[PDB]
């Protein structure tokens, strides 16, 4: 994959402009899926200027004669398998061309190469055709355009009407066209010679390669689209999608004349997110808009710095259009400007370089296009949010800072961005005023009873939401029963689980990130994306769509003879159908409502009465939402809600985004009242108290939309981020936005009857106190869980005594409750008659399939950890090391035979223990994408844990807290896993390579991709599984069951034929034989045993794993504690050894003697409403995936000698940007044979000219250094592990070295020892997460030493936003030539000072002095050249958490 994008800074068209392009276009397919095939890709293409002279010869030959103007094209894709559909297509085409006038010189068929294509492909090809057409009303080009526009449109129309298949029309202007295709993109030229014609001439260009989570290809898929050309995802779209269906409601502009109504839907079916992206951009740009501003308006960036003038643009546009989010690197154009932008969070890469020759060239990496260094001026690239460009018509070169100069130009931005009520101050004013409260505990109590409401609720979580402000963090995972399956009255927001993003997107951090996030509310802010007036801003704003009692009135009354508040409520004397026409009610009314001039809705459950039953809030606001949207009303009110069920995070969330403007939970204040009068809170004021409250909720929210990288909740809002499990799928289509529900479930009627069983329960008699609740945790109460006391004991016994006659009494006590999750559910009943059990396969072979999770060390005592690695070892099978470290004494197996090694290693986001070494002590190696406690997320690890051991192996700081960063920070889109998985296996040549992935819908497909980028494994997590500590919200509502995402895994993979390529691994809730029986038969050939097997060392699920206060030494790193362990090797794997016998036992019965002969045979379950279908159907009823070499390959080969004798040895080569993970494999070798430190610095040195591609020197043990004379890309000296990294710009370029740009972005990810050193500036988070590496650089993009915790940054130079958030432990310098650091730093976890103490003087003096000898670079030898003076203008950047810990004081 790829975007590029090439300009002539001058405007005058040139072939090389075409030849560059297409010389990318050649260099990017290391980074894609390459078939056995030779063929086979999922799409390139090339959109350049229409080149005249080549055309209009074309008409001359025919004998026409040429026309003054320009001469149009349309490059157009016809069915093409039915001759009948091709003419329809063709008349339709030439029809509308022919109303507006012009004229047609006629068809022309494209030259292409078929055989350069794989059969998939030709399979789908189109029918390629030209159509010309000319200009003979004599219109302007601004007038061509437009009309022809309105034509592809009126045409692109019409063939749907008629119900054509594959018809599309890439591009048909007289400026631009297109050529894109299903091809590898190294072959546009062959399978297009056009290209290749001299006559191909332009000012400017944009290329793209794509990949996808498919083996399909359709053709109107590949990009280059329209306008636009995107590298990346939107994950905000559905959000986007759905708003514009109100947008257009009033989308009106003079240019389209009477042609708007053809002009919508702009988004018609079948596009993919960036197809529907350039059909925004495009309406916008035709209709007045430059390029420039639109990629503002849809792609602005974050208003966290920032002159003036910028700030107003923002504001306003953020006013006009909500974001469209997601990594993205675009290369756009409208006609006249050439636009390279980024994502407000600079999620993708994107180089550049300005030649002497007056072009620019844009790149996702860098080496892609060869230019001599002698003539480049300039190297840069594009941080978050930022454009570069140019005008084409005055030849002039725009970069961030003075094209957005120029953008505040344009209009009286502040002024009208002065016209907005803030009706904020308006409303904290009134809660200080004081938060009331009117209800008196008898009530309090008896509606809380309605919603089902209980102690656990407002002890456990609402608490300390209100004391705290944060909320509730817990342990162990969820094993209550899925809500539909409950048993006891749960609430609609517990159908709805909150999405999460996997591998398509990274997540955000919220907390070290939160300035680039958002909650701004505004209501009525929805009139004319097309109109460009100061009336725009004339709208009401909050800043939370949160707001107390308190603040509700003060809004509610502002508004006044404008709101309207409708009754969500409904009779109970009703009837069947009460709710029903409830629901159409609210609908009709608030129809009248808006229609009568109304311009705010109020939605509420106050009328809450013994007469009448609540609608469920979360219901009735989507039933409101969307008919408002069906009607096209939606854009002319807010929609405002007051729920007495509404207690936690989550059900905000659902709210906002199924609809919600504004939300107030109103008897939640109460309950925090009550609570307060019995002074709870202590001393606290009750105002202070809804505060916190309210923190509480809004990080809550950030967080919540984090989880699948949203930054911003008005793209969020309606976007229906859920999936729904158990409510019927009629329903959910009908009322709330679209959702998947892969099972319908109950519908109204069930609704209906549970709602009102509860509401008898409270108006049927007196109610003094709320029953307990054991839905966090198991009381005797009325939740079930699967986990309870009788069962524990039992199976504890079981192990303990040794007795598979207790086992068996435990799994029947299991499995004789009532459903409690889906597989329960089924039946296995089979067809053939039984077979002996001494004839299955063994227990031996059986266990094998079994591994011990990984579950870290530090979550788990050392005991605990160590533990399983026996117990695996020991019966052969495999054992999960965690999330954090593993110690290498452990590295062999001990006087009594047992190994305390483990045999999986993982590689999460922090890479906490992750070293060559690490890397290659182990068999398998699991990328954790994610856990189905908290998918959204990643770990954490109380600080009152990080004990020195664990700090030593992590390399944090004792006793400070470990939290992970949400996403890994070289996985942020598909090639990314890709290209992690190469360095994967190429530091260790010996393993296979795994994906933790977690299940929920769409897993499948993604599972696809990761199959297509190398994986061997896949495993798929329950929401359900365990965790050592996690918001508790995750634990109930992020994730999905197993039995749905392993089968979605199992069919999509088998679907596009790669089941076979990825062996299927899942885990989450497996207790028994059975389960395990049922997880193969959907799909599954491995299982995973986590809590089980913790319980049998010991666990009595009492919950305290994040609180270090561990009955029984399993979750705890306290000394005391971890004596009270009896945990016990033969304990575990009396666990294994009982499960695979009572999976032998249960294969005898259904005739099979094996497992294998069952994997897939889903035939043998029955389901015995939901429709559990969809998870049972057949899709046909009836070593290692291993990996291209590198440098590496002939690098070792040169170095026999290294291996052989022991010698030193110096090696010279060249270096493209398509050579990848260099070293790497030099490494892995090393590290085997003299291990990460036997060899002195430099013992093999190899000097490279040219570019490295992505991971240079990744897991570089020491001895190993690498000088790359030319530049590299992104993640230099990832996972860095003492070996040494030098990148100077060629001896012979004129750059000036810190003035530009020479290494990409997550450099040193991780790291723990080296050296890295850079005569240049480096690209966003450099050093993230670096553990103890030395670097030296001349400066670095944003977000830069981000969750830093050991080693030392200097920084010759400007540094980026952000900086050092999260670092809690190393230290970095910092050359400010203009004191600005101060305007740029994070604060909250580090300090600055100017150096003091003379031996961190000296420190700084001796590195910049090493980087100078390696860099040879002046601008620092300079600096030495002045010490004195210049010493004053560093700023020692040191983290608080390190002050009292550091043997030399920074101060005195
Ligand atoms: C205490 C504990 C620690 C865990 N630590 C990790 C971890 O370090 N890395 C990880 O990728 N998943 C981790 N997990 C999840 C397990 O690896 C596995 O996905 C899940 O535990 C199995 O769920 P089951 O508990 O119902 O047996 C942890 C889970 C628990 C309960
Ligand atoms: C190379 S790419 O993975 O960024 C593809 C971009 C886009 N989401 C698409 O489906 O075309
Ligand atoms: O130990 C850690 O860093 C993480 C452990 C974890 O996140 C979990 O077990 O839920
Ligand atoms: S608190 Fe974890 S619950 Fe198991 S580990 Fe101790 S009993």
């Amino acid at each position: 994959c790829g975007v590029g994008f090439i300009a002539a800074i001058d405007g005058k068209p040139r072939r090389s402009v075409v030849e560059k392009g297409i010389e990318a276009l050649k260099a990017v397919w290391h980074r894609g899926a390459v078939d056995a095939d030779g063929k086979t890709g999922d799409g390139a293409g090339i959109h350049v200027a229409v080149p005249q002279k080549f055309f209009k010869d074309h008409v001359k030959v025919i004998g026409h004669r040429a026309p003054d103007n320009k001469l149009a094209v349309g490059q157009v894709f016809l069915p093409r398998i039915s001759l009948d559909a091709q003419e329809a297509c063709r008349c339709i085409v030439e029809t509308e061309i022919l109303a507006f006038g012009y004229y047609i010189y006629g068809w022309r068929q494209v030259p292409i190469n078929v055989d350069i294509i794989g059969e998939k492909a030709n399979a789908t090809r189109p029918e390629i055709e030209q159509i010309i057409v000319g200009n003979n009303k004599g219109v302007s080009d601004e007038q061509f355009e437009l009309d022809l526009y309105i034509i592809r449109r009126r045409i692109e129309k019409a063939v749907k009407g008629e119900q054509i298949n594959d018809f599309y029309i890439c591009s048909l202007s007289a400026r631009s066209i297109i050529y894109k295709g299903m091809f590898l993109a190294e072959q546009l030229t062959t399978f297009y010679p056009d290209l290749l014609d001299e006559r191909f001439e332009s000012d400017f260009a944009i290329y793209h390669q794509r990949y996808s989570t498919n083996t399909f290809p359709t053709w109107p898929l590949a990009q280059p689209f329209r306008m636009l050309a995107h590298n990346g995802e939107i994950n905000t779209v559905k959000g986007n999608v759905n708003w514009m269906k109100a947008h257009e409601t009033r989308m009106e502009h003079p240019a389209f004349g009477t042609h708007m109504q053809d002009l919508k839907p702009v988004i018609g079916v079948g596009l993919s997110d960036s197809g529907s992206l350039d059909t925004v951009f495009e309406v916008m740009v035709r209709a007045g808009r430059t390029a420039p501003m639109v990629k503002m308006m849809l792609v602005p960036q974050a208003l966290t710095t920032t002159p003036d003038n910028h700030k107003a643009l923002i504001q306003y546009c953020n006013s006009v259009m909500e974001p469209w989010d997601g990594p993205a690197a675009l290369a756009m154009t409208d006609g006249r400007w050439v636009v390279g932008g980024m994502d407000r969070n600079g999620l993708r890469p994107m180089r550049y370089t300005i030649t002497t020759d007056g072009l620019i060239i844009g790149g996702s990496e860098t080496g892609m296009v060869k230019i001599d260094e002698t003539q480049v001026i300039e190297k840069g690239r594009l941080g978050p949010g930022e454009m570069i460009a140019v005008d084409l018509q005055s030849g002039k070169l725009y970069r961030d800072r003075e094209l957005k100069d120029h953008l505040a130009t344009l209009k009286p931005w502040d002024k009208w961005v002065q016209n907005t009520t803030h009706l904020d101050e308006l409303v904290k004013t009134a809660s200080l005023k004081g938060e009331p409260s009117d209800m008196d505990k008898a009530e309090l109590r008896r509606r809380q009873q309605a919603f089902g409401l209980t102690m656990e609720d407002m002890e456990l979580i609402l608490h300390p939401m209100v004391e705290d402000g944060k909320e509730a963090i817990g342990s162990m995972g969820d094993d209550s029963p899925i809500a539909v399956l409950s048993d006891k009255y749960r609430g609609l927001h517990h159908f709805f689980r909150q999405n999460f993003s996997q591998v398509t997107n990274p997540p955000i951090d919220s907390l070290r990130e939160r300035r680039v996030m958002s909650l701004k509310t505004r209501l009525g802010n929805l009139g004319n994306i097309l109109d460009e007036d100061e009336t725009q801003t004339r709208l009401l704003q909050l800043e939370s769509p949160v707001l107390t009692t308190a603040e509700f009135r003060a809004m509610r009354d502002y508004m006044g003879d404008t709101a309207a508040e409708i009754d969500a409520t409904f009779p109970v004397d009703g009837g069947p159908e009460a709710l029903r026409d409830a629901l159409r009610r609210i609908r009709q009314e608030t129809e009248d409502a808006v229609r009568g001039g109304a311009t705010h809705v109020i939605l509420t459950d106050e009328a809450m009465g013994p007469a009448r039953a609540a609608i469920p809030a979360i219901l009735a606001t989507g039933a409101v939402h969307t008919h408002l949207i069906r009607s096209n009303l939606r854009t002319f009110t807010s929609l405002n809600v007051r729920t007495a069920e509404g207690l936690d995070t989550h059900y905000f969330a659902v709210l906002i985004g199924v609809g919600a403007t504004t939300v107030n939970a109103y008897l939640a204040q109460e309950a925090i009242a009550e609570r307060h009068r019995r002074g709870l809170f202590g001393s606290m004021p009750l105002e202070k108290g809804m505060a916190n409250y309210k923190k509480a909720i809004d990080d809550g929210l950030l967080k919540i939309m984090s989880k699948m990288g949203i930054s911003v909740i008005s793209s969020y809002r309606g976007g229906g981020n859920f999936e729904a499990i158990g409510l019927s799928r009629a329903l959910v289509a009908e009322h709330f936005p679209a959702m998947v529900s892969r099972i319908s479930g109950i519908g109204l009627n069930g609704i209906q009857k549970k709602v009102l069983e509860q509401h008898a329960t409270a108006y049927n008699e007196e109610v003094v106190a709320l029953p307990v609740g054991g839905f966090y945790r198991f009381r005797k109460s009325g939740d079930r869980h699967g986990w309870e006391g009788g069962v524990i004991h039992t199976l504890q016994q079981a192990v303990t005594n040794d007795s598979y006659t207790t086992f068996k009494k435990y799994s029947e006590q299991v499995n004789k409750r009532p459903p409690m999750q889906l597989r329960d559910l089924l039946e296995l009943r089979s067809t053939k008659a039984p077979v002996p059990v001494d004839e299955v396969e063994s227990i031996t072979a059986i266990r094998k399939r079994f591994i011990t999770p990984g579950m870290s060390m530090g979550a788990l005592s050392p005991e605990a950890h160590g533990t399983l690695n026996v117990a695996m070892n020991r019966i052969g099978a495999k054992s999960d090391s965690g999330e954090g470290g593993e110690d290498p004494a452990r590295f062999r197996p001990d006087k009594n035979g047992d190994n305390w090694n483990s045999a999986i290693k993982q590689v999460a986001s922090g890479r906490f223990g992750v070293t060559a070494e690490y890397l290659n002590q182990c068999r398998e190696l699991e990328i954790k994408v994610a856990q189905g406690a908290k998918p959204g997320e990643g770990g954490q690890l109380p600080g009152f844990k990080v004990t020195e051991m664990i700090a030593r192996l992590r390399h944090s700081t004792p006793g400070v807290m470990l939290i992970s960063p949400p996403p890994h920070h070289d996985i942020y889109s598909i090639e990314d896993l890709a290209q992690l998985i190469y360095d994967l296996k190429q530091i260790n040549p010996d393993a296979k390579v795994t994906v933790k992935l977690v299940s929920r819908s769409g897993i499948g497909t993604i599972a696809a991709g990761v199959a297509k980028a190398n994986a061997d494994i896949i495993l798929i997590s329950g929401n359900s599984g365990g965790t050592g500590a996690s918001p508790q919200t995750s634990i109930k509502f992020a994730g999905l069951p197993w039995e749905m995402g392993l089968s979605e895994v199992h069919q999509v993979l088998t679907l596009n034929r790669l089941r076979h390529r990825v062996r299927l691994r899942t885990d989450g809730g497996l207790k028994t034989g059975r389960d395990i029986v049922i997880a193969a038969m959907l799909g599954a050939e491995e299982f995973g045993i986590g809590t089980a097997s913790l319980i049998a060392m010991g666990c009595i699920m009492v919950r305290q794993c994040h609180s270090n206060t561990c009955p029984v030494g399993v979750c705890v790193q306290d000394d005391k504690l971890r004596q009270k362990f009896v945990g016990t090797p033969e304990k575990v794997v009396n666990l294994f050894t009982f499960l695979a016998e009572e999976v032998r036992e249960i294969l005898a019965g259904l005739g099979f003697r094996s497992l294998n002969e069952v994997i897939g045979r889903t035939d043998l379950l029955h389901q015995v409403d939901l429709d559990l279908n969809p998870r049972l159907a057949q899709v046909d009823p009836g070593g290692r995936n291993e990996v291209p070499d590198t440098l590496d390959a002939r690098i070792v080969a040169d170095a026999r000698p290294l291996f052989e004798e022991g010698e030193k040895m110096q090696l010279a080569y060249n270096a493209r940007n398509t050579q990848r993970a260099i070293g790497t494999r030099l490494s892995s070798m090393v590290t085997r044979k003299f291990g990460m430190f036997g060899l002195q610095p430099g013992h093999i040195t190899i000097r490279l000219r040219g570019t490295a591609g992505q991971s240079l020197g990744a897991f570089a043990v020491q001895g190993i250094k690498l000088e790359v004379m030319g530049d590299a890309n992104d993640y230099v000296g990832k996972g860095l592990s003492g070996g040494t990294i030098v990148v100077r710009p060629t001896t012979s370029s004129p750059l000036e070295t810190n003035k530009n740009t020479i290494i990409g972005n997550t450099v040193l990810y991780g790291a723990t020892a080296g050296k890295l050193f850079a005569a240049g500036q480096a690209g966003e988070r450099f050093a993230v997460r670096n553990s103890g590496a030395t670097v030296v650089v001349e400066g670095c993009g944003s977000n830069g030493c981000e969750y830093m915790t050991g080693g030392t940054a200097v920084i010759l130079g400007r540094v980026g936003d952000n900086f050092a958030a999260g670092m809690t432990g190393g230290m970095a310098y910092v050359y400010d030539l203009d004191d600005s650091l101060p305007l740029y730093i994070n604060d909250e976890s580090v300090i600055f000072q100017r150096i003091e103490v003379g031996h961190y003087e000296s420190q700084l003096k001796h590195l910049i002095e090493e980087h100078v000898t390696e860099t040879q670079s002046r601008f620092a030898a300079e600096i030495l050249n002045d010490w004195a003076r210049e010493v004053t203008k560093f700023w020692q950047v040191v983290p608080k958490e390190m002050l009292n810990r550091l043997e030399v004081p920074v101060h005195l």
